[PDB]
């Protein structure tokens, strides 16, 4: 499913991301812009074998399970396919899991690069919210 702007943004909203960790929903909506063109079916291979998956591009060596990235963990519990559904469900809770671990947002690269210390109050600005 490809998203709206103002659509993934009440979706978010909705599944407890606005201020999660003191990060304001402008800046989830500006990460899944850059990491997926808000797209749930987005999959990107690493050099190193992982895989990133769906609408936050949560990587395989790390967050879920994909049957194929040898020595990795599965710490959402889940497999990667479920990060590329239209319910956007397990990859919030999965990325809510991700930005508690110590480095925040930072561990989205295109978070890091692209949105952090920008206005991304503007990707919510119109929205129905
Ligand atoms: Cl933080
Ligand atoms: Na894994």
């Amino acid at each position: 499913k490809v998203f709206g702007r103002c659509e993934l943004a009440a979706a978010m909203k909705r599944h407890g991301l606005d201020n999660y960790r003191g990060y304001s929903l402008g800046n989830w909506v500006c990460a899944a812009k850059f990491e997926s063109n808000f797209n749930t079916q987005a999959t990107n291979r690493n050099t190193d074998g992982s895989t990133d998956y769906g609408i936050l591009q949560i990587n395989s060596r790390w967050w879920c399970n994909d049957g194929r990235t040898p020595g990795s963990r599965n710490l959402c519990n889940i497999p990667c396919s479920a990060l590329l559904s239209s319910d956007i469900t397990a990859s919030v809770n999965c990325a809510k899991k991700i930005v508690s671990d110590g480095n925040g947002m930072n561990a989205w690269v295109a978070w890091r690069n692209r949105c952090k210390g920008t206005d991304v109050q503007a990707w919510i600005r119109g929205c129905r919210l």
